């Protein structure tokens, strides 16, 4: 409707696939070459499908900060035979709070959904699921079951992906620049 969605669509269109895990079907962004993320909770395997395809895993990676902390991030590489288009240059350097951001879902389920969550607090801290977890985003939307693994844009960034919610309110895992130097 406006530069928001704009950019979340452009994101949508070229660097999401629908991952399956045994855990269910999420939202899976693409960031370059044959790399993508996904909360860590999809309990990644040797195997995932991708867009219904049977995909050999060739490396999953459960991200933790330097206090050995829960991020809720999982980096996976797949065996696929086409690479993402490289957005890592959309992707903060920093922790930061935002205006106006759009979380985007594509499923079986909730196919082509952007819902405008407005401002994004850097909350840092929370017990997720009774896991401690660090680098959470949170927006005052009430997000449900089925946008895990959603992505979360601003105008020119890509910020997070969706991880949980409490009923009132999102939250989002930072994602960083630093997550995808190679
Ligand atoms: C639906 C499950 C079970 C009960 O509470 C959980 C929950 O709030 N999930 C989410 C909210 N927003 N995104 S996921």
């Amino acid at each position: 409707m406006g530069p928001g969605f704009d950019f979340a669509q452009a994101i949508m269109k070229k660097n999401t696939v629908i991952a399956r895990t045994e855990k269910g079907e999420f939202t899976m962004l693409g960031v370059y070459d044959r790399v993508a993320v996904i909360p860590t909770h999809a309990s990644v395997g040797e195997i995932i499908y991708i867009n219904d395809v049977e995909t050999r895993v060739l490396d999953a990676c459960a991200l933790r900060d330097l206090t050995d902390t829960n991020l809720e991030i999982t980096i996976v590489k797949l065996d696929r035979n086409q690479k993402f288009r490289d957005i890592r240059h959309f992707l903060p350097r920093c922790e930061d709070d935002y205006n106006d951001a759009v979380l985007s879902v594509h499923t079986s389920k909730f196919p082509n959904m952007y819902i405008p969550v407005g401002q994004v607090t850097n909350y840092g801290f929370l017990n997720l699921g009774g896991t401690p977890t660090h680098r959470i985003l949170m927006y005052n939307f009430p997000t449900r079951a089925g946008q895990c693994g959603g992505v979360v844009t601003t105008t020119g960034k890509v910020i997070g992906i969706h991880v949980g919610g409490n009923g009132a309110q999102g939250f989002a895992a930072m994602l960083l620049h630093s997550y995808f130097t190679d």
